[PDB]
């Protein structure tokens, strides 16, 4: 793909590699696009909690901030190939920009309804100062999605033992990627298997939402799909790509809860985003 938005004024279009940029801890999908006309750029990070008689809390702040044009030789950086190819599809009045992906800011997250979440945007604008007013005509804004792809780190095999009758319950796979299924060897009337998402908002009001993803009621072994076609989301609900919002490293986490009629057992496991084939 190519990710393009033009301005309401028309006088500048911005192009982006893709829309979802993943932090890998040791390196990250930085932002290497091209601008076409001074001209400035930044990344807004939005924190919203509630909508406009409870509690509205909106907080925006600019994290990277940049003169794009003319390219100051300090911010000058290696041109990506996509940048290299785009700069040939268009004129010499096309300028390549780059932003370091902003790690040590929180992953995109969007709790549906207290509505709540974190958002990201690339914004490039004309001005005669970096802290001058950012109007709507000379601005462009493209929503991006910033996510954390943290794989390395084992301590594998979820399992919880307990004994009033003894109950050892192991789980297939220690981390699971969005889309994957869950198996649960309950090697001990009823059995209740529950995947709960915890989301702890700390956006002013400090709230803890516990939320039931999937469940069955019926040595034995049972299966569950910790997916969304079956809540903290990695995205806005209008995007059919939006999935469940993946264990933080808003704080999201997951846990299995086995109740047998009463013996009781709650077992953690990490949830990573949906495995890709476009790493670096
Ligand atoms: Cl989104």
């Amino acid at each position: 793909k190519v990710y393009k938005k033009a301005s309401p004024n028309g006088k500048l279009t911005t192009y982006l590699a893709k829309r979802d940029y993943y932090d890998h801890k040791e390196w990250q999908d930085n932002i290497d696009g091209v601008c076409v006309v001074k001209v400035f750029g930044l990344i807004v990070v939005a924190f919203r909690y509630g909508r406009e008689m409870g509690v509205s809390f909106r907080k925006d702040f600019a994290v990277k901030q940049m003169q794009i044009y003319p390219p100051l030789e300090e911010n000058q950086r290696p041109l990506t190939k996509l940048q290299a190819k785009l700069l040939n599809k268009l004129g010499e009045n096309a300028v390549p920009f780059h932003y370091d992906l902003p790690t040590n800011t929180p992953d995109t997250v969007c709790i549906q309804p207290a509505p709540c979440g974190v958002d990201y945007q690339v914004t490039t604008y004309v001005s005669q100062n970096m802290d001058d007013k950012i109007h709507k005509r000379n601005s462009v804004s493209l929503s991006i999605r910033k996510l954390s792809y943290f794989e390395f780190g084992s301590d594998e095999q979820p399992r919880g033992e307990i004994s009033k009758m003894k109950l050892e319950c192991t789980l297939d796979k220690a981390r699971y990627y969005s889309g994957e299924s869950m198996n649960i060897s309950v090697c001990v009337k009823r059995i209740k298997i529950q995947i709960i998402q915890l989301a702890d908002i700390c956006l002013y009001e400090t709230v803890t939402y516990k939320s039931v993803v999937t469940e069955l009621e019926t040595c034995q072994v049972y299966k569950l799909r910790p997916v969304l076609e079956v809540l903290a989301l990695n995205g806005k609900v209008k995007y059919e790509d939006t999935m469940l919002a993946a264990s933080t490293e808003v704080v999201v986490s997951y846990k299995v809860r086995i109740k047998m009629t009463d013996m009781l057992l709650e077992v953690p496991f990490k949830l990573c985003p949906a495995r890709l084939k476009g790493r670096l």
